[PDB]
């Protein structure tokens, strides 16, 4: 079957009910470094953000170039941390508190990003959390390929 979409489905649910967290997503790129929210495991308690689509100017700009060469993203309290406006008001809007969001590659290419959210109170992140989330983004670029 190689069905990707239950792959991915079933790796945020795993990685959300391991580490705990209340959102789990993958957000898929399209060709401009726009992109889709296209798989979510979420807390019924929070808004889910399934489908939606994103035009964030830092990715569309760099044209996920940092991303592509290992750069990620991990923030325990997004109040005290130094976050222009507009990008603060998009992690508000999906009601979140901390992040931590990695890149997921084909080859050196950006295809996406996998994306834990802590929407209930700030949440400081283990080097091992970042690992883990780093080795599921790879075990999806597998997946993709393949699908
Ligand atoms: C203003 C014009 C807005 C905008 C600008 C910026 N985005 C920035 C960085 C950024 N954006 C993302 C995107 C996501 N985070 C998620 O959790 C999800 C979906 C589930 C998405 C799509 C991330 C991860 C980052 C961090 C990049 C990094 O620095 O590692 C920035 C730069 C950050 C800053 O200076 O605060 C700007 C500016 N994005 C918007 O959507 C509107 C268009």
């Amino acid at each position: 079957m190689a069905n990707l979409d239950k792959m991915l489905n079933t790796t945020v649910t795993e990685v959300r009910q391991f580490l705990q967290v209340d959102r789990v997503c993958v957000f898929q790129f399209e060709e401009d470094y726009s992109g889709v929210v296209v798989v979510e495991a979420v807390d019924d308690r929070w808004i889910s953000i399934l489908k939606t689509q994103v035009r964030d100017r830092y990715f569309m700009e760099t044209r996920g170039e940092e991303y592509s060469h290992g750069r990620y993203q991990a923030i325990a309290d997004i109040y005290t941390a130094n976050l222009t406006e507009c990008y603060r008001d998009l992690l508000t809007q999906f009601q979140v508190r901390a992040i931590l969001a990695v890149p997921i590659l084909q080859g050196k290419k950006l295809w996406g990003l996998l994306v834990a959210h802590q929407l209930a109170a700030p949440r400081q992140w283990q080097t091992w959390e970042i690992d883990f989330l780093k080795q599921q983004a790879v075990v999806v670029g597998i997946a993709i390929q393949q699908s």
